[PDB]
């Protein structure tokens, strides 16, 4: 597997400050093809993560110029020159080059103290242990099947960073994280444009908020450019 060591976890910043988060990976993030699919995500308190940087150094549509990418091969570092209230959140780096793709622990950017594509996610499920859940994720605004689109599922456990669960490609290439012990099955309802993650033998360890995210184009180097607001699964 690939581990993204993110640094620091903490990074307290003052408004207008220079901010710097980095990722080593336990190996090179390169393809073969050629591109190193390192993305950076920002996850403001109440919200799903949102894409910031893809292909290591590429600012995403409508991400302010103050964010920059710049790593190479094995070491990558998001910089924000001028932090603002908007920018406070947990940044996660994300290696999408190897399966399973993995994230960093996250880095909480937090204020130093002192002095239209859209995915909707099925409502939360409270489920007894052993039961299954089928969470849905309705993409709209794009066609679930234009080449290069896929839907990643990513769970975020309270204090287990972001973890990648599965991916469904436009050609219906379903790929899951071995960490799920084959309990996940993706399914798509092309006409309802919904992707269903079904999680099969739930234990409280599976209590997360689960996000579906669109691996965007070949344009966005399959960055998860759009994300469902999440669906919380709670295994009682």
């Amino acid at each position: 597997d690939i581990v993204m060591t993110q640094t620091p976890s903490s990074l307290p910043v003052s408004l207008g400050d220079q901010a710097s988060i980095s990722c080593r990976s336990s190996q090179s993030i390169v393809h073969s093809n050629g591109n190193t699919y390192l993305e950076w995500y920002l996850q403001k308190p109440g919200q799903s993560p949102k894409l910031l940087i893809y292909k290591v150094s590429n600012r995403f549509s409508g991400v302010p110029d103050r964010f920059s990418g710049s790593g190479s091969g094995t070491d990558f570092t998001l910089k924000i020159s001028r932090v603002e209230a908007e920018d406070l959140g947990i940044y996660y780096c994300f290696q999408g080059s190897l399966v399973p793709p993995t994230f960093g622990a996250g880095t909480k950017l937090e204020l130093k103290r002192g002095g239209q594509v859209q995915l909707q996610q099925s409502g939360p499920e409270d489920v007894k242990p052993g039961a299954s859940v089928k969470i849905s994720c309705k993409a709209s605004g794009y066609s679930l099947s234009t080449s290069g689109m896929g839907v990643n599922w990513v769970k975020q456990s309270p204090g287990k960073g972001l973890e990648w669960l599965a991916h469904i490609y436009w050609d219906d290439d379903k790929r899951y994280n071995p960490s799920l012990k084959s309990r996940a099955t993706l399914t798509v309802d092309k006409t309802s444009s919904t992707v269903y993650l079904e999680l099969r033998s739930l234990t409280s360890e599976d209590s997360s908020v689960y996000y579906c995210a669109r691996r965007g184009g070949s344009s966005h180097y399959y960055a998860m450019d759009y994300w469902g607001q999440g669906t919380t699964v709670t295994v009682s």
